[PDB]
């Protein structure tokens, strides 16, 4: 069957451990428990066709950005994440997507923006529209997402694989 090899990215804090972890075993980690790396498996059917999906989550932390390029470079697709909470984890996107972009030396990578943390109405200061912004200057998809609610979680994933079969 195709295999997929997806990397969760974003700075630190945003979620992107939770999301991985809402796909593979379908709960929401509460705690913070930084990553250094981690890696999952899990086979699933993504529009009836048989997949096995490699998941990398990566530090978000900015001391480990090192160590994350090594682990990003067997990445075929990007899940690029932020938390519609910080207007910060947004701006630091465009240097993940720079960094996607060095570490596999090319100028389009198949990869999704991802505003995570979408429960959070009550602490929202990057809108909808601003990360629909961000998303269509890279010619992207957008998603919106909250590992807590299981919203988007599965949609953001496929939707990545989608991306890297028309690569
Ligand atoms: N309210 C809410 N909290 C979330 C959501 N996703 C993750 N969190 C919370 O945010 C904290 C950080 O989550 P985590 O996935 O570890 O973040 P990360 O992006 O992997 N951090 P790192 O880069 O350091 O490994 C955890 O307490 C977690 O419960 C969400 O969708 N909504
Ligand atoms: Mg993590
Ligand atoms: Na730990």
């Amino acid at each position: 069957m195709t295999e997929y090899r997806l990397v969760v990215v974003g700075t630190g804090g945003v979620g992107k451990s939770a999301l991985t972890i809402q796909l593979i075993q379908q709960h929401f980690v509460t705690e913070y428990d930084p990553t250094i790396e981690d890696s999952y498996r899990k086979h699933v059917s993504i529009d009836d066709e048989a997949c096995l999906l490699d998941i990398l989550d990566t530090a978000g932390q900015e001391d480990y950005s090192a160590m994350r390029d090594q682990y990003m470079r067997t990445g075929e697709g990007f899940l690029c994440v932020y938390s519609i909470d910080s207007q910060q984890s947004l701006d630091e996107i465009h240097s993940f997507r720079e960094q996607i972009l060095r570490v596999k030396d090319q100028d389009e990578v198949p990869m999704i923006l991802v505003g995570n943390k979408c429960d959070l109405e009550e602490h929202r200061e990057v809108s909808t529209e601003a990360g629909q912004a961000v998303a269509k200057s890279y010619s992207i998809p957008f998603m919106e997402t909250s590992a807590k609610k299981r919203i988007n979680v599965e949609e953001a994933f496929y939707q990545l694989v989608r991306e890297i079969r028309k690569y």
